[PDB]
Formats: C-alpha cells, structure tokens, sequence
C-alpha cells in the first residue's frame, strides 16, 4: 500500500541516527558575542544546500511525484523547501538538550548555530518542542511532509493531477490516524502545525535577506533562486 511507500521514503532518506556526523558539535552555555562571520554563513548556506539535495531525493521516492510534469516537480520541490526543511529539522532534533540534527547527518548545537541562523533558531526549537509534545508518530509524520509538498501552487501546470495525488496522501493519513483510535480531529490539532510551519519560513527569509545584505559570501544559486521566488 501507499503509506508503506510513504514510510520508506521519509525512513530511507533523513539521518540515520547511526550515521550522524558529531565532528563539529560543541555542547556550550556560553551565548556568543560576536557579528557572524565569514565561516558562518558559509556554514548556514551548505546546510540548506545539503537539505535541498536530501529532500529533492525523497520526493522521487513519493510515489505518483515523479510521474507529474519536470516544471511542477520543480515549482513544489521549490515552493515547498524552506518548510520542508524546517519540518524535517524540528522533527528530527531534540531540543530538550539544545540539539540541532541536520538532513545532512550534521550534529550542530543551539548555541552553534545562533551564529548563522539568528534568532530564527529559537522559534525552531520551540516550534521543535511544540511537534514532540503532540507525538506524532512516523508514518502520520510521513504523510505531514508529503502534504507540505504535494499542495496547490500558483503557476501549476496541471493542478488537477496534484490535486488527485493529494487527495490519496490525506486519505492515506486519515485511514492511519483512524487505526490510532476509533474525518475527526485529533486531525487537526496534526493539521494546525502546517500554518505554524509558514511564519517560520517568513523569518528564514528575513534571515536570508539580512545575509544577501551583510553580503559576505555568495549564496548558492539554487537558494538564491527559491529566495527570489518572494
């Protein structure tokens, strides 16, 4: 079945724990003084960069994703990767130790990454803590962030199709959520994350504006391109 499909791809693609990189982690109480520098925001780039790599991956493994056209595979892998991102790093991190895990497998604390991510990753941790205490489980999760991507797009090519795709996801989500229990929310308090997740993009891209001024080093150019989709 479907959810199966969902499962493996969400599974077969994030971090392993088993296959986290702990090389750069530094456990700190110390709050750093300091304008980020020139090493921080190389950092902060190659992190998103990496994620995009990881989460361009698991779309193919979305069943049907692949199947819609190279432009709208394109327009909701483009729409959908700031949230994406910050989705699969809330869910995946453990705040209650001050731990960031990235898609890459990088292990980066709170405290580290003030530094390139500002504030930002505060409302990260919290929005974080805010996912862990309602327990959504794997599969549920799996569904959660098919959704974030297959969703109507301005400029879609062919809504219609992405719309069906859509369609068996939520249902597929629904069918899960009704074995867990006795359609009725539960869905969503779930469901009410998806809008939380939006604000948090807002001050990523704030965060991203506030370096395309600092101008130090470049962006890249994939992230430029979906910072300039604004």
């Amino acid at each position: 079945n479907l959810l199966t499909s969902l499962v493996r791809a969400h599974l077969d693609s994030g971090p392993s724990t088993a296959k986290l990189d702990y090389s750069k982690f530094q456990e700190l109480v110390l709050p750093h003084f300091g304008k980020e520098d020139a090493g921080d925001v190389q950092q902060f780039y190659d992190l998103l960069s990496g994620s995009l790599e990881v989460i361009r991956k698991w779309a193919e493994k979305i069943p049907g994703f692949a199947e819609l056209s190279p432009a709208d595979q394109d327009l909701l892998l483009e729409s959908a990767f700031l949230e994406l991102f910050i989705l699969r790093l809330a869910y995946r991190s453990k705040p209650g130790e001050g731990k960031l895990i990235f898609c890459s497998g990088l292990v980066l604390h709170r405290l580290q990454c003030a530094r390139g991510f500002g504030d930002w990753i505060d409302s990260i941790l919290a929005f974080s803590r805010s996912l862990h205490s309602l327990l959504v489980d794997v599969p549920a999760f799996a569904c959660l962030s098919a959704l974030v991507l297959i969703t109507d797009r301005h400029g879609l090519q062919e809504p219609r199709r992405v719309e069906e795709l859509q369609n068996r996801i939520a249902s597929c989500l629904k069918e899960h959520v009704a074995a867990v229990a006795g359609p009725a929310s539960c869905l969503s308090r779930l469901l009410g994350k998806l809008p939380e997740l939006r604000t948090l993009c807002t001050q990523g891209l704030q965060r991203i504006f506030y370096l395309k001024l600092e101008d130090l080093v470049p962006p890249p150019p994939i992230i430029d391109k979906i910072f300039m989709d604004t």
